[PDB]
């Protein structure tokens, strides 16, 4: 096939668009991809420790791992009457976390899940353009790496 | 040959594609090239102490240099199920250090290398665009400069 | 027959003629080819996404295709009491898309279908020519390939 | 014979009809010339990258070559419904990339040959004139050159 | 492994979160870790006697050591119904001194032990923030050094 494969062969980069941001409604039996979806950051951070002292030696500083921090940021299309941005209204005013999990929608992986703030969950609408959203969701304690953990796979429906 | 190289003469400039970031695995037994990696900074400064005094003469501040820090930078497209990757994440995960690499895959010698602390592992995934990660490596000690220190030329693989 | 088709034999080429435009009326009851067209364009483009990083080897670029896109233009004799020019101006008038076939008129197939906003509808009325228009139609999602999908052959009328 | 070739001597050019483009069907098991194909052209280009310095003597810019890409753009008489183009519809609808061949069917000698996104599908209608499509084929990758490679010879076929 | 150690090589610092303040139960049976505690001091001093007199040759003070004393100072987040905050609130009211104990969790080894009077006990509620303690816990009598005594590494549980 394909001339053997002489000038033709048929993993290399994800199209961004495949990766979404999912919500458990608050019951956590419906996993809801956020509706109108545009942009995505996954943002993890470690703290750094510096322990240089009169002992450290070649004169570089030193320095220890200190602990981690995640938040996500996601923009997109808003439309009020959506059932995700209706769950994200819920929990930004009942100070409720909400579980939220980042899959790959066309392999079929999570990649990231875990329990978040709605930190900041903003509107804009120009009047030459369309009614856009953003959220922000900060992390309460781990971020969950699906890549490395076993299941994690359940996709939103 | 070409006229006596007359017109035509046969170390001026690297192009940045064959400057790679490499991390080695866990055991360190295997050296991975970060797969999709796109671009790379090798950050490294020194503090200045200020050591004017009123015998300074000349009308001119007093500096000393002071200790040494280094940090990289690197992002590109990211691949989850990337050996590379998971490497990465499992170093985020566990609190374990990397001990990472730059090199020059084209000439086959090795620039830097050193343990560094993951101290941001961060991706973005827009819906017109391919999924991209970026890291930052903060050094927890001595970056060796492998450009003046004999050795430190093994490659990737 | 012809002397056994010895030096004549009784799917080559398609006469432009045959490829007409028509709208639906905004019922949808009525399908209208657009009076006096002479001319038709249909444009269909994907985006290309470049995946190149340093672990592109060989020298070339590397492309992944994007998101696809179309438009319609169609220019013709003006004639501004017809019953599709009627329409088009109507839809215009309104902000409400139109839905637009493609059909060859000889073989009675359709061609390409779709869901269009009225992006321009101009008027050229030169001394010494016929009045004319000009017609561009933005497509708002997928343009359907009726020549490789079942049905999509009803015939303006 | 020919008076001994005093006046008449029997890879000076090649006419641009005997070059035509192919693709191969989504198995890979039949190579299709594109039906009613006109005219054709074959790029590619390489980026330059300048390293002009301070250390760069005798008043020129200094350039690198960077890397390379190529596309292939295809005309002719549009037939809805031969082979080949309801290959390349079938293409540009599944976001599949087609294997494309360049090849001199009068010397049966491949010429080029690669993975291409199927970038541009278009037609065009005059009421005078006959219906012809336009297709864009953006590559994805290496565009082999088959006249300094052993084999790619297949024919379509 | 990680080519030789050239550049990385796998004692200088023990961080903070590691070293907890642990204190016994009323019955000596259970070990408890003085929940949500963020801030720990182990103040040891020694009274100086001065015998200067006027034997004293060479115009500085003559000083000896005298009696020790030691106070642990144990801060953080203040949860009324964690069973170490109650262990604690029963020994400030029925006056009963408290075995507390300093242990790095992660090495496992203890470093201090004594008795104690709950000699503070408060607590802070700003309405921004989260609810804090502070308790202050004044030694008895021998603070005993478990970094150079033999023993002493039974770890809360």
């Amino acid at each position: 096939a394909f001339e053997e494969n002489l000038y033709c062969d048929y993993a290399k980069a994800v199209a961004g668009k495949d990766v979404i941001l999912a919500v458990f409604n608050a019951a956590g039996d419906k996993l809801l991809a956020v509706a109108g979806q545009q942009g995505l950051t996954v943002n993890r951070s470690k703290d750094s420790i510096e322990i240089t002292s009169k002992d450290t030696v070649g004169g570089w500083k030193s320095k220890i791992g200190g602990m981690k921090e995640w938040s996500i940021e996601n923009d997109g299309l808003y439309v009020a009457d959506a059932e995700s941005h209706k769950e994200l209204a819920k929990y930004f005013e009942s100070d409720s976390p909400v579980c939220v999990k980042i899959i790959n929608q066309a392999s079929k992986k999570g990649l990231f899940g875990g329990l978040a703030i709605v930190a900041d969950y903003s509107f804009e609408a120009p009047f030459d353009e369309a009614m856009t959203y953003s959220v922000k969701l900060d992390g309460m304690g781990a971020l969950v790496d699906l890549t490395i953990t076993e299941g994690g796979d359940q996709m939103p429906g």
